[PDB]
């Protein structure tokens, strides 16, 4: 439940982090 | 509770992880 | 702990993000 | 499962941000 909602923004998280990657290679 | 304060706490990392991508493809111009 | 680890986690994440947002501050410095 | 788990994966993020924060003063010195 708390535990899902955790999950989830691990997940989120772990977008932004291959988005941020992306961007630093476009440099 | 501790987890709902977790949660919290990754929500707000999550946002200002965001705010670095923002200002990352500034960057790029 | 192992709830006292994830805390330690959660706060080591927050001292990078600082020190990232101090890279991109001086960035745009220069 | 996924409690045990979550340790690991903060840490790795944490892992994944001091790398991010290398590359970023690299870049700070274009």
């Amino acid at each position: 439940g708390e535990l899902a909602a955790i999950k989830q923004e691990l997940a989120a998280i772990k977008k932004e982090l291959a988005a941020i990657k992306f961007e630093l290679a476009a440099i």
